[PDB]
Parts: structure tokens; C-alpha cells; sequence
């Protein structure tokens, strides 16, 4: 029962050409396939009558202005995304009663963090899915996008395993909630500076994403597990980083430290770092 009218007209616009007639989308609210604080996802099915199966994100409540726009902001943002590593949007539904819906191509294997720990990839397949981050990360940081919250749990998997990157945002699985702190930040992923001014560039995507690399090359451990969240600055400051990991190879442990350097001028761009992973994954027999 959402008022269209009180919500920006500009972002309102922006759904308008993306929307999904509600006719065109059949929700199967009895297969659920996450719940958050926020918000749901859902399977559902998009109709030439050829059956496209999706992912249906939705609110749990419609009361608060801010959080229906920015739910539609959060849709809206990834409208232009189009890159293989990236995750697209297929529209919003827009309906008469309920929340909007945000449409979203179906992942068959999830997030990344979750295959990972389930399979047996190799430690060149796992490369690989760092080689894949880096790749939709050196395409959004050229469109100067700040992914703010890079993580495994953030990359999606499909049937091809082309991981895409993207972002729960309000459909954030209540599994997830431990690994965000007090407005409520990925403090284990977040670079040093981010930690001190809550401000984030694509130099501190790039420290979130040798994160990444290392949560890969331990198949999902959690980082820094003997670590308060509220002390991760003070533990980082005493000259310290995430082990290197028993696969990981040396060069991939040197682009992790990189990726960490105190400087965030001085770390790698995630064009370099797509050329660096693309070497040593090259490397690997498969
Ligand atoms: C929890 O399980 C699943 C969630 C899925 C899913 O969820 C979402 C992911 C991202 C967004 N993002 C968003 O809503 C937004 C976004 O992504 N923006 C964005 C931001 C930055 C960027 F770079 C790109 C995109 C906020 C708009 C929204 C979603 F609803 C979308 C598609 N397929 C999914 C499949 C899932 O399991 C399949 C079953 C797996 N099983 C296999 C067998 O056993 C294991 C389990």
C-alpha cells in the first residue's frame, strides 16, 4: 500500500523504467530462500511465455518512507550494472498492495561464502573466483562505484560458477548480522582509515577485497575469529594482518599485504590486481 506520490520523482522515474507489471511475476511466497530484519528473498518465476527463474527481494514492512526509498535506491543503483562479474538487475514490481519487489537472476550455487565452506574446488578454482571478484570490482571502480560492504558473503555463484559480485543490502540473512557492528559496519573487512572516519574510497574496496582473497584460500574461515569487533582497529595498529593461509601461494599472500598497505594510495588498483591474480593463476595445471 505504498504512496508512490511522497517518494522522490526522480528515483520513482528511475523504477518506472525498469518496472515488471505484476502480472508478469508469479512469487512463490511458500519457497523461501532467505530472511533479514529488513527484508526477504523469494523463488520466483518471470514470463514469449519462456519461464525465467528469479530471485524475488522484498520488504517485511511498507510503514517508513526511508526505508521503502531506499530499498528502491538500492535497486536502482545496479540498473546500469552489465559486466559478467557483476550482478544485474531484471526489474522491480511495482504493486498495488505490499512491498515493491526487486527482481534478480536465480544463483544456483548462492553466495560465495556459503559454497566455499560447503563441493571441492581446487586452489586454481578458488583463484579463479578471486580473479572473477577482481574483474566486476575493476568495472565498477571504473564507473567510480564504491562497493563499501566487498565480502564473500556479498558474491553471488551461478550455474556456470561466474561469481558476481553484489550486495545483500536490506535482504541481509539474520546469519550474517554478527559480522556488522556499531550504523552497523563490516568492521573485519574495512581498511584502517575506514575504521577511523567511517568514509569509504575504492582504495578501501581494495583492502576489503584482500580480505576476500583470504577468506577464498581458507574456504570461508571467519577473520580475525579471536578478535573483539569493537577492538579490530586496536589489534591492527599493533602491526598486524591476517596469516597467510596453508594453500595460499606466496605471490597471492604479497597481493593480500599489498592490498593491506597502510597507504591507501599505495595499494594496488584492481586493474593491477586483475593482471597480478591473471598471472599467478596462470601458474596452476587445471
Ligand atoms: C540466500 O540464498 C540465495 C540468495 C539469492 C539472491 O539474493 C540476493 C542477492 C543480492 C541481492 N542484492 C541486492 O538486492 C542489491 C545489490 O546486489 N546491489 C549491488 C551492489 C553493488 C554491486 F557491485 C552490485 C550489486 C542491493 C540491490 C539481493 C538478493 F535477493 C539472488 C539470487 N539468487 C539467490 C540464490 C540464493 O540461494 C540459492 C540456493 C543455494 N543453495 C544451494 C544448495 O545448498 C546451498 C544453498
Amino acid at each position: 500500500h505504498i504512496d508512490l506520490s511522497a517518494l522522490n520523482p526522480e528515483l520513482v522515474q528511475a523504477v518506472q523504467h525498469v518496472v515488471i507489471g505484476p502480472s508478469s511475476l508469479i512469487v512463490h511466497f511458500n519457497e523461501v530462500i532467505g530472511r533479514g530484519h529488513f527484508g526477504c528473498v523469494y523463488h520466483g518465476t518471470l514470463l514469449d511465455g519462456k519461464k525465467i527463474h528469479c530471485a524475488v527481494k522484498s520488504l517485511n514492512r511498507i510503514t517508513d518512507i526511508g526505508e521503502v526509498s531506499q530499498f528502491l535506491t538500492e535497486g536502482i543503483i545496479m540498473k546500469d550494472f552489465s559486466h559478467p562479474n557483476v550482478l544485474s538487475l531484471l526489474g522491480i514490481c511495482l504493486r498495488s498492495e505490499g512491498s515493491p519487489l526487486v527482481v534478480l537472476p536465480y544463483m544456483k550455487h548462492g553466495d560465495l561464502r556459503n559454497f566455499i565452506r560447503n563441493h571441492n574446488p581446487t586452489v586454481k578454482d578458488l583463484i579463479g573466483f578471486g580473479l572473477q571478484v577482481a574483474k566486476g570490482m575493476k568495472y565498477l571502480a571504473s564507473k567510480k562505484f564504491v562497493h563499501r560492504d566487498l565480502a564473500a558473503r556479498n558474491c553471488m555463484l551461478d550455474e556456470k560458477f561466474t561469481v558476481k559480485v553484489a550486495d545483500f543490502g536490506l535482504a541481509r540473512v539474520m546469519y550474517d548480522k554478527e559480522y556488522y557492528s556499531v550504523a552497523k559496519l563490516p568492521v573485519k573487512w574495512m581498511a584502517l582509515e575506514s575504521l577511523q572516519t567511517q568514509k569509504f574510497t575504492t582504495k578501501s574496496d581494495v583492502w576489503s577485497f584482500g580480505v576476500l582473497l583470504w577468506e577464498l584460500m581458507t574456504r570461508g574461515a571467519p577473520p580475525y575469529p579471536d578478535v573483539n569487533t569493537f577492538d579490530i582497529t586496536v589489534y591492527l595498529l599493533q602491526g598486524r594482518r591476517l596469516l597467510q593461509p596453508e594453500y595460499c601461494p606466496d605471490p597471492l599472500y604479497e597481493v593480500m599485504l599489498k592490498c593491506w598497505h597502510p597507504k591507501a594510495e599505495m595499494r594496488p588498483s584492481f586493474s593491477e590486481l586483475v593482471s597480478r591474480i591473471s598471472a599467478i593463476f596462470s601458474t596452476f595445471i587445471g
